[PDB]
């Protein structure tokens, strides 16, 4: 609902040599868009030019190690400590005392984590698909992991350089390939590790999705030349630091105002684990939509677009 | 904030194919767009822009069209006013604003009168330092004005592409410490610049720091004016009579929007008086003016800019 030169670029230096990119549309209270793997600001072009004229100043991210941001290639610059912190310095830097953040995917996992650390910073918290769920302090991460089948394909981005070189390879049928209508699917993430990687067993030539153009699939093609997967992947790295900084908020509930958006066919962030989350954040408002996958802005823009212009104009 | 450039968001629209505009961006609320003048940068509002970012503004301070990090194309045309005007409206267009406020200073006063006489809906407020809001004689042309009055002689002077950008261009560090100085300090006389020779002839080799400047405020201009030296700068004052013909082009509009004057007392060039009859055009004018303040009245008169802009920001235009 864009093209990217039509739009205002703003660049942020958050610590020496990082600096994260925007786009920046419309005046009014600050919205702060962050995408999930291996997105774009572009992922929320449907809602960009929604929220600008239902009165709100978007700031949609690139997130670090994506687009335009630095993409430092050590996995720890990429634990969920560091990117909020960061985050932190670009509201600093930009003068704004808050925003309301709303994540999509490991987007969603920062929005959660900035509320949880920085609520003083945060508005209001919106997640897409990515639910909260307090850190269960002896339950080994990787346990969680490993009891969840469809979480499959997180044990196979877990070595430095495999899912690099796969995902790499042809970037046109990465892209082809992984943004899909959860009907149009060509993946299993069930039997991704043992059964060669990610696309060993779907199409060499696969086809367009209904939800994209090929226009739209060149854009995340050329994004993805700058500095390719490494970065991206490196979010799914830092597990044990995440639980660990996750187990140090202890107590705290988050008394900020809070959406939580299910996806019906998004098989990988179930709606069902969201289920009992009032427990942690009881005002939570929450949203729901039908025939909706894991790319939630991309497959349904209409009823996202609807949910978060209500919401803003309702709580916060 | 103030000081550091490094510490401050970089934003950049595209305006057309040749021309991205460069600005710096602080704070939330109703937008402030300022506009520098002739030869500075946005830096000349680094006093200005956490001021009014805790007053609660977002504050846009412009690098305009010839400066700094936005587009210095070489053409004269490219800075009549019009073109100006246009691209600042683009500008709105691709940040997603209906209105901002517009503060200018010198050039950049005169482009915000123009935006508030010929794109008034898209101006929520206009505010000039110095410069004011004369509207067009269809008798007299600039060169009559200019001429008649002796201390626009460095105008003239100007106006021979090559010229004024060569000595101006010659030693970056002289030229602003030249320039960035309060009145009682001045060591240029805009009086016969012309038959004189030129700008600095009969001035300092080594000018002394104003009590305006540190070293390191001048050294942040030389390395702006690197990139690009002084002709952008100087096609803004090689427009007269396009400019003349545009704002002709008005026919007696009235500019119906709120308005801030500021006048400098010890500015010699843009004297006070100059804006004396601008009532009958402008029926929502309020006035502000500043003792003891030359030309460079953001950097001599920080504190008094930034009452005056705050006051009349919070009782004219929301806030
Ligand atoms: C289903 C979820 C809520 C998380 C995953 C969600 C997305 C992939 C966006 C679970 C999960 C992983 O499966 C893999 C991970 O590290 C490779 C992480 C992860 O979440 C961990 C986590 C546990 C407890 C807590 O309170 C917060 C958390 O983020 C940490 C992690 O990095
Ligand atoms: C109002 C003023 C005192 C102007 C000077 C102001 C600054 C140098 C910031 C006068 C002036 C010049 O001296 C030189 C110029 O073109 C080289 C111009 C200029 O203003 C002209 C102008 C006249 C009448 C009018 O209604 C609008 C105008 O812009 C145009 C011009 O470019």
């Amino acid at each position: 609902s864009c093209n990217p030169s039509d739009m205002s670029h703003g660049y942020v230096t958050v610590k020496p040599r990082v600096r994260l990119h925007f786009v920046e549309l419309g005046s009014g209270p600050a919205v702060c868009l962050c995408h999930g793997f291996p997105e774009s600001w572009y992922s929320w072009r449907y809602q960009i030019p929604a929220l600008a004229q239902a009165g709100y100043r978007v700031l949609a991210m690139d997130m670090k190690g994506y687009g335009e941001s630095s993409a430092p290639p050590e996995i720890e610059e990429y634990c969920m400590e560091v990117l909020c912190k960061e985050m932190v310095t670009f509201l600093d830097k930009l003068g704004l005392s808050q925003a309301v953040f709303i994540g999509h995917d490991w987007g969603g996992m920062l929005v959660w984590y900035m509320a949880l650390f920085y609520p003083e910073r945060v508005r209001a918290v919106a997640s897409l698909n990515t639910p909260f769920i307090p850190a269960n302090p002896n339950m080994s991460p990787l346990e969680s992991i490993k009891a969840n089948p469809v979480f499959d394909y997180q044990l196979y981005f877990q070595e430095p350089g495999v899912a690099e070189a796969e995902l790499e390879q042809n970037l046109s049928r990465t892209f082809k390939s992984l943004f899909r209508a959860s009907d149009e699917s060509v993946l299993s993430m069930h039997k991704v590790c043992e059964a060669g990687g990610l696309f060993v067993n779907s199409p060499e030539e696969p086809s367009l999705s209904r939800m994209v153009t090929e226009e739209e699939i060149q854009f995340y093609v050329q994004q993805f030349k700058k500095s390719g997967f490494r970065g991206p992947l490196n979010w799914y790295r830092n597990m044990e630091r995440n639980w660990k900084w996750a187990c140090k908020s202890l107590g705290r509930k988050i008394l900020i105002p809070a959406l939580m958006v299910t996806a019906e066919k998004d098989f990988v962030l179930v709606p069902q684990m969201s289920q009992h989350m009032e427990d942690w954040i009881p005002h939570l408002k929450r949203g729901h939509i039908e025939d909706c996958g894991h790319w939630t802005q991309m497959d349904k823009p209409t009823e996202v677009n609807q949910i978060l212009i209500k919401w803003l104009d309702s709580d916060a």
